[PDB]
Order: structure tokens, then sequence, then C-alpha cells
């Protein structure tokens, strides 16, 4: 077929948390090592393409999408809080609930969940180096398309699309899909689309574009009233100010399956085409995948090869963030297979 | 001459599990709290003790609302159908910059009615909860047909409930409930002072747009402490209700003779108001040996403490907040009730 150049970190256990809190327990985390390293043995095993490490562009490109009290925090939350005394990891207890300010507090506890939309996402040693590595494998990704590459393959982690500018959660703390796209915008590309199609909402990139019409934000997901995360995602929402008509959601039921979903990835493909696009960050998750263990969608590994073909029919120069995708005995092969679908492969 | 309304039910409410500093703890609200503080009600024949009478559900929504009353009604039945093999713990929220939109999924909804993970609910916790209420509007009827005073021993604790969300180890905001039975039975003007090292916020939520309630908490700076995202002395009121909130907040180490300056403060305002009645909301977590906070009242402290609030001349409903050595609880709780009467 064609050849696709991946970007990745060697340490996939930078970030290396031993608990997430899920169903009211302290388990091990789903968004594991394990998850890239098999994605990576998968793309050497099937010859995708050329295989390197990141750029190092340092937080002036994060910036661009983050805020700086955000990006401060991130880097001292745990020195913080294993001096304030606590023995677990970093996990947010309190948070702003509805009714209450909208207020920075002192303590490293209010901090926590001032910053937070979930407490999934554990903080420990090496969690801030890794978010770093892996923008700094969207950017790196994102230097190879703007260079001449039709695409390229960012095989980052931790995921990034729940992450606001300053709010982190859901296994996601800099969002590196609006991060690429930003780029792209900083480098004189005057539109660019960023497509969603991980099971859920990526409620962090509809955040940061939600008033701006330069940048297409687009999510296919489940439908938020039952699954994370739950408070934005609806289709009522498409933007805000100049940015309206420039977000947009669809959302399906359990078991949905890709005759089906399919259907609305032609949906959002009609839309980039109008907005005609100069560059694409495809956020791309496999926890479509009908084994995947907390998601309830029924795409089987061929479908993969399917979406790829159909991403790469859209024509634009385009960056592939990895997002999310849990069941790790297929993830690379689900993985793998849509950035081969793109090259030709189906 | 005080009487104590308790409910042997508080016992339903039993959970195994605290999220503190990012693991799984006993939890600090435990039972042997209500009744090691009811122990020392009878050792000291503190006065006779009664049990609650059944108030039903409509006091409890003249301040809650009716879906978050029924949201705990059916919270660890959803919980358990939908595979959860915890205690129900809130994972997700309406993060800054999301809607405050009430979703399908039970994980959704405790989002939406909670402010913090520390208060897993699990079997016999609305029980609980209702009976705690329950407790606290047995006081306020016994102080209504004459009584001086009462010392409603609820537990759980009810002054972090907002009108439709729970954390702090709080469901039924029972200081709010009562009060509002004052109003509704009559008195123009009803006074809520909460004593309780941590900030009343649900309270303060409750009744923050009417003048007709005055609500004051003295406790931790929540730059410091939970709840961290109200209590700030900046926070006056609303509406009708600006001026009719007061904070006063206080740093670590503070000892009664600092506290019980702003104790002072606080009830000049009172005295200004006039209300018709009083509600304390009494947490003994200002003593210096409690594990979670950073006040340093003694034991003897209480009996002075209750002391001052009895020289306000009003009749007062007592509703028991937080409070976590266990050790000294109900010495300290029952000092306040005896300096009050006297000692
Ligand atoms: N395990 C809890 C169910 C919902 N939580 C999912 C975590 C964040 C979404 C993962 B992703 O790949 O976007
Ligand atoms: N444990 C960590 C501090 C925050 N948790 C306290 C919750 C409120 C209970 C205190 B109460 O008596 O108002
Ligand atoms: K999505
Ligand atoms: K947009
Ligand atoms: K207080
Ligand atoms: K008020
Ligand atoms: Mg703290
Ligand atoms: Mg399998
Ligand atoms: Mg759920
Ligand atoms: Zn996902
Ligand atoms: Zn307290």
């Amino acid at each position: 077929l064609g050849s696709m150049k991946t970007v990745f970190s060697p340490l996939h256990s930078r970030r290396h948390v031993k608990t997430e809190l899920d169903g009211g327990l302290l388990i091990e985390p789903h968004e594991k090592p394990s998850r890239a390293e098999t994605i990576l043995a998968r793309v050497k095993d099937q010859a995708l393409g050329e295989i390197l490490e990141p750029e190092e562009f340092g937080l002036g490109p994060v910036k661009r999408v983050h805020t700086a009290d955000y990006v401060s925090f991130l880097e001292t939350c745990w020195d913080e809080w294993v001096a304030a005394g606590k023995r677990g990891e970093a996990i947010p207890t309190f948070w702003v609930g509805r009714g209450m300010r909208a207020r920075l507090p002192k303590d490293i506890d209010g901090r926590l969940g001032y910053y937070s939309l979930g407490a999934d996402t554990s903080i420990s040693d090496g969690t801030w180096e890794a978010a770093r590595a892996s923008a700094n494998v969207a950017l790196t990704a994102q230097k190879l398309v703007a260079e001449g590459e039709r695409a390229a393959f960012a095989l980052c982690r931790p995921p990034g699309h729940h992450a606001h500018a300053d709010v982190f959660g859901g296994y996601c703390f800099f969002n590196n899909a609006a991060i690429a796209a930003q780029a792209f915008r900083d480098q004189g590309y005057g539109k660019v689309a960023v497509l969603d199609v991980d099971f859920h909402h990526g409620n962090g990139t509809q955040a940061i574009f939600y008033d701006r019409s330069d940048v297409l934000t687009i999510s296919l997901h489940g439908d938020p009233d039952l699954v994370f995360p739950h408070f934005l995602g609806f289709e009522d929402e498409t933007g805000e100010g100049d940015g309206e008509a420039y977000n947009l959601n669809i959302v399906f039921p359990p078991d949905t399956p890709f005759s089906i979903w399919s259907q609305g990835l032609e949906k959002a493909c009609e839309r980039i085409r109008t907005f005609a696009p100069d560059a694409l960050v495809v956020a791309l998750g496999v926890d479509t995948f009908e084994e995947d263990p907390i998601s309830f969608f029924k795409l089987t590994s061929g479908d993969y090869l399917k979406l790829g073909k159909r991403l790469e029919q859209l024509g634009l120069p385009t960056v592939f963030t990895m997002e999310g995708g849990y069941d790790v005995d297929a993830i690379g092969v689900n993985a793998v297979n849509v950035m081969q679908g793109f090259e030709g492969k189906s």
C-alpha cells in the first residue's frame, strides 16, 4: 500500500499510575502503558512506515491552547500532594458543585477539584513528563504533515480529547488534537477540522474552539445521557458567537454497529467538505470496538479498515492523534487497521 | 431540663469506605459518634430522651427539590442494578465549562447531585437520612410547643447539603429543615448559626436570596479546607438576601480566645436581626484533637460556648453536625448543652 510515519515515545510507562476510581473501587487503570506498547508493536509488525521519536517543542505550543495556571498546576500537582502528606495517588475529592463559586483556592485538594471534571484520572510521578511527551508526539506528527507528508500517526499516550483549556479528566491532561489543530492555524493554515471518532465525546476540543469559526469540531460518540462525559456532547450544542454552526455532535445509542455509525461518519464528512478546511486532525479512539470493556458500540476490527479508507477520501493533510481504546488484545490491530485502510488496504 | 431526640435508625447509615487522600479509608462519620454522645447524655442525665415522630417528606421538600429527594431514595438500588461493585461514589461531575444538565445514567446523576466523593452511599443511607431529618423536626416541635431548647442528635449531619446537592457526609440539611419549619409555623425571622469547624455552605445556599432567615457560619478558611468553593467573607447574600449571610473565617491553630471573638461578632449580628427562633448547627470538630480540623478548642470551651448561646435569649434548636474525635465527642457536645443550661 502506501506508507505512513508514526511518532511515539519509547517511555511507555512514564505515566504509570496504579489506581483509577471506578464503580466505587480503586481498580487498575484502563488507560495502561501496554496500550502504547501493543500499538507500536503492530506498527512495526505491519511495516506501516518509518517510526520516530518526538521533537521537544517546549510549552509554547501547549500554552496556545491551555492556560498558564493550568500548565503550572500539572507540573507541581504531585509534589504539592506529597508535601501535604497524602498517601495515595493524586485524586480529586471535592469540586465546584452546582451553586458554588468557580474560584481557585490555595489548598492542593481545592486546586485538584477546580481543575478536574472527574476522579477517574489519577496523577503521580511521571504524569507531568508523560503529558509533555504526548503533546510533543502530536506536534512532531503535525510538523511531518506540514512539511509534506499526506498524513502521520501520533501515537499519543496519555490521550487528550477530554481536556479543556484548564480542566483535566477522562485520562487526558493536554489536548493533543487541539494543540495540533492550533499549530496548523499558527502556521498559516486558514481553516482546520478536528474530527473525533473515539467512542466518547471530545468535550475538551469542543470547549476550546466553541466560539471560533476557523476550527470546525465534530464528534461521533455514545449518548452522554448514558455515558461519560455526561454533561457535554448533546446534538443541540452547535457553537456560540462566531462559532455558531462550527460544532457538530452526532450521538448514538447502545449496540450501534458500523452500518449505522458510518451514516454519522458520512454526515461528518459532508460537513467537512462544505467547510473545506486546509488540514484535518482525527482524534482516533478504537473504543468503538465490539469488545471494548467500557463502551457499547459494535464495530469489528475489519470496520477500522473501512474507516481509514473513508477518511483518506476527504483528500486532506491529516494528523491522527491516538485517544481511547481499552481492549488491549485488539488495540494494535484496530488502530493500525485505520492507518492501513487510509494507505490503501481493505 | 433539656430534652434530646435520637433515632436508633441512624445506624442504617454504616458505610465502609471514604475517599481520602487517594485511598479508600474507614469513614470518619461513623456510628459510634452518635452512640458516644447518646451515652454521655444518659450518663449526665441531661434530660429526657425521645425518639422522633414521622413528619413525612413534606417538610423535607420545603427545602430540598423533589428530584433530589427522589434520587436519594433510589440511588443505591440504581447503582447495584447498573452492576457497580463498590459503594456508591461519584466519579464524574459538571466540570467548569460543562452544562448543569441532569443526565439519565446513575453515574451522571450522582455527579450532578454531589459536590464531593467523600460521602459514599449504600443500603440504609436513605432510611438514616430520613430519620435524621425527623430528629431535627421533632426537636423543632418540642421548642415550638414550649421548650426553651432541644438537642437534635442528628446522624447523618446536614449543613453541607444544598437543596439538590449532597456531600461532606450530609444528605438532608437538618438545620435548614428546622429553620424552614419555624418559618412555616409563623415565626417571622429565624437565624441559623453554624459553629461546626466547616462552612455551612448548604445552609448558606438554601437561604442565600432570603432576608427572613439569617445564616451565619464560623469556620476554617475555605482557601485551606473543605468546602473550598464557598464560605469566604465576601459572601453576604444576593437579591433580598444581601447582608443576611455572614461568614467568619479563621486560620490554622485558632484557639477559643480568638474563635470566641468571632462568636461575639455573630451574636451581635443576631441581636440586631432580632430573630424569633435560633437554630444552632453544632459541630465539635473545632476541638483541639479533631483528626480532620485545625482549631484548638478545649473540652471546657464548649461549656463557655453553650453559656454564651443561652445569653442570646432565644428559642434554640441544636442540630448535631460534625466532630470526629470519638473519645471526646460525647463530653464536648453535651458540654454545650450543659453550659446552655447553666453549667
Ligand atoms: N471507565 C469509566 C467509563 C467512562 N470513563 C471513560 C474515561 C474517559 C473516556 C475514555 B476515552 O477514551 O475518551
Ligand atoms: N476529610 C477531609 C475534609 C473534608 N471533608 C469534611 C467533609 C465535611 C464534614 C465535616 B463537617 O462536620 O461539616
Ligand atoms: K467522539
Ligand atoms: K468551533
Ligand atoms: K461552621
Ligand atoms: K439568608
Ligand atoms: Mg485539603
Ligand atoms: Mg477479545
Ligand atoms: Mg455510567
Ligand atoms: Zn474514549
Ligand atoms: Zn465539620
